[PDB]
RNA sequence: GGGAUGCUCAGUGAUCCUUCGGGAUAUCAGGGCAUCCC
């Protein structure tokens, strides 16, 4: 059973049927990866719903000029039972820099052009492009 | 009993950095407390 991944399959769906929003429960580690999206331009916004369970986030994505969808893909790369682990140098690069790697750090969650800039590795998260 | 979360602790077990002395703590795995679900 994997969150994040349910995440991104959400996202990837909503995105196919070209749906304004979509909505996943909430977790610390999806809050900042869907705030990584934001902050890339790869969703139009994403806000925090209070729910007095563990709350939602719902997700707004984005479309282009003739409804272009500005996300292409998104893949879980690290996984349960079988975690994905980049030292500095070997952070991945999705697409000759075009898309994302989602990198955690022990400074948080980050890009992959993030985590080569402070020099640092970690969980190779997901792909997004 | 099993899931899913949050606050917190520690830190080498995983992971990262290192001038090899040490250092980081997001995630994984530990400790404590707490909420929601079957």
């Amino acid at each position: 059973t994997d969150p994040i991944a349910d995440m991104l399959t959400r996202i990837r769906n909503a995105n196919m049927v070209r749906h304004e929003k979509l909505e996943v429960p909430a977790s610390k580690i999806k809050k900042e990866i869907a705030e990584l999206l934001k902050r890339e331009g790869f969703i139009r916004d994403v806000e925090y719903i209070e729910d007095n369970k563990q709350g939602i986030l719902r997700i707004f994505l984005k479309y282009g000029a003739n409804n272009e969808r500005v996300i292409t893909g998104l893949k879980r790369i690290s996984k349960p039972g079988l975690r994905v682990y980049a030292k500095a140098d070997e952070v991945p690069r999705v697409l000759n820099g075009l898309g994302i790697a989602l990198v955690s750090t022990s400074k948080g969650v980050m890009t992959d052009k993030d985590a080569r800039q402070l020099q640092t590795g970690g969980e190779v998260v997901a792909y997004v492009w």
